[PDB]
C-alpha cells in the first residue's frame, strides 16, 4: 500500500466471500486479502450502486465489473461491500501536495470524515467518473425499498431502482429496464415475471407477497414499462 493514494483496510466483502485491504491508484485499484490479490482497472467499474441492506443494520457498495473478476474457476461480475451503516473513517489521501492540484482537486477531497461507504463511493465517483446509483423513488407497503422474494430457490431482496432491477443476494442480478421487454404478474404470494430483449429469456422472481403487488405494478409503469397478466 506504497503510494496507494488511499486505503480502505479490512472491508468486508460478500462476494467474493472475505476481509480485503482496498488500495486506491489513478487508474486501478488493488483488493488485498489473506489469500487473493486482484488488481482493477478503474475503466471495469461500470456501476457503483449504494443500497441500505433490507436488515437495517448494515449499507452496501456494489460494483459492476466488465471484464469479471477471476478466483480462479469463478467468475465475478459484481463485487459487495459491506459495511456498517453507521461506521465512520477519517482519510487523509496520500498525495504530495501539489500533484493534488495539476489534477485531483476538483474530484477528489484531501481529507474525509464520514461514513465508511459515502467516503468509498465519493473516491470511486471521482475517479471512475461514475455516478453513483442509489434507491429512487419505489417505496413498498411498509416504506421499504426492497421486496422479499426468491430467484431459483434462492431467497432474497429484489431492489426496484429507478432504471434497472437489482436483487440480492445469493447470486446478485442487475437487470436494466432498457433490456426489458415487459414484466408478467401471476399466481398470499405472486410472480414476478423479468422478459428480456433480444430473445434472451425471462428472470422470474417468485413469492413476492400480494401486499406489495399494488405498489410495485404503479411504480414499473411509473417507469413506463409494459406490465400486464
Amino acid at each position: 500500500a506504497g503510494d496507494a493514494i488511499v486505503s480502505f483496510q479490512d472491508v468486508f466483502f460478500t462476494t467474493p466471500r472475505g476481509r480485503y485491504d482496498i488500495d486506491i491508484y489513478k487508474n486501478s485499484i488493488r483488493l488485498r486479502g489473506k489469500t487473493y490479490e486482484y488488481k482493477l482497472q478503474h475503466r471495469q467499474i461500470q456501476r457503483i450502486v449504494s443500497l441500505p441492506k433490507a436488515d437495517d443494520i448494515h449499507h452496501l457498495l456494489v460494483l459492476a465489473i466488465e471484464p469479471p473478476l477471476r478466483k480462479g474457476q469463478t467468475t465475478y461480475p459484481f463485487l459487495v461491500l459491506q459495511f456498517q451503516k453507521d461506521e465512520e473513517t477519517e482519510v487523509q489521501l496520500n498525495l504530495e501536495d501539489e500533484d493534488y492540484e495539476e489534477n485531483y482537486k476538483d474530484k477528489l477531497k484531501k481529507q474525509y470524515d464520514a461514513k465508511t461507504h459515502i467516503v468509498l463511493s465519493h473516491v470511486l465517483k471521482g475517479l471512475t467518473d461514475r455516478r453513483v446509483i442509489v434507491p429512487g423513488e419505489y417505496k413498498s407497503k411498509y416504506d421499504q425499498c426492497a421486496v422479499s422474494c426468491s430467484f431459483k430457490a434462492n431467497e432474497g431482496y429484489l431492489y426496484p431502482l429507478d432504471n434497472a432491477f437489482f436483487f440480492l443476494t445469493k447470486p446478485t442480478l442487475y437487470i436494466p429496464f432498457s433490456d426489458v421487454s415487459m414484466v408478467n404478474i401471476s399466481r398470499r404470494t405472486f410472480d414476478l415475471e423479468v422478459v428480456l430483449r433480444s430473445n434472451r429469456g425471462s428472470t422470474t422472481f417468485a413469492n413476492i407477497s400480494k401486499e406489495e403487488q399494488q405498489l410495485l405494478e404503479q411504480f414499473l409503469k411509473s417507469k413506463n414499462l409494459r406490465v400486464k397478466n
